[PDB]
């Protein structure tokens, strides 16, 4: 129910008002790469900051899964990313999704390397343009997600800042010390590594 998500951030997300809400949307697709250091082999993940106020996370995971899923028949990665909690990874007895994130973005690019294949899918308000698509071969594995946020849900604090994204990175480098993770900002070419 991406319009139950719009209904009800705070429940999801926090407060979409003091800015906290908006940068917790980055820490749910970071956590989501981080998770595939344990679940796959992700050795790297790069965070950006785009001077059109939009995020990307890339991981070197094993890719959002793209089969056709028989139930809905549209990608598996499709249903990942607009029906909440679905993609095998949700415990009800153990965070949010990135359906989350797709539902309280005004665009979300997909681009996910899996099975010898670069796949890319576009979002509006949670909504695709076409099926996920492959655009061309590739022996990498892993996903990139860049969200550009609603400003129907977002309000006041709306602008990413890269202080807050480092502090949390900066912890989570501390808890995961075999994963690279990079921080860059195109605005003005800061960057930082961690560990
Ligand atoms: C942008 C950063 C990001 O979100 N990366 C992500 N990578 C992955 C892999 C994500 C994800 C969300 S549910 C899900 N399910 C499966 C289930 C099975 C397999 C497999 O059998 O291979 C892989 C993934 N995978 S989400």
């Amino acid at each position: 129910g991406l319009d139950a998500v719009r209904k009800r951030p705070g429940m999801y997300i926090g407060d979409t008002d003091d800015g906290t809400g908006l940068h917790h949307m980055v820490f749910e697709v970071v956590d989501n790469a981080i998770d595939e250091a344990l679940a796959g082999h992700c050795k790297e993940i790069i965070v950006t900051i785009h001077a059109d106020n939009s995020v990307s996370v890339q991981d070197d995971g094993r890719g959002i899964p793209t089969g056709i899923h028989p139930e809905e028949g549209v990608s598996a990665a499709e249903v990942i990313m607009t029906v909440l909690h679905a993609g095998g990874k949700f415990d009800d007895n153990s965070g949010v999704g990135v359906s989350v994130v797709n539902a309280l973005s005004q665009k979300l690019e997909l681009v996910i390397q899996r099975e010898g294949k670069i796949h890319r899918q576009i979002y509006e308000h949670g909504v695709p343009q076409a099926p996920l698509a492959v655009t061309g071969e590739t022996e990498k594995t892993g996903t990139m997600v860049r969200f550009w946020p609603s400003l129907e849900t977002f309000t006041n604090v709306t602008e990413f800042e890269y202080e807050i994204l480092a502090k949390r990175l900066r912890e989570l480098s501390f808890l995961n010390s075999g994963v690279s993770i990079r921080l860059r900002d195109k605005r003005d070419g800061k960057e930082d590594h961690f560990h």
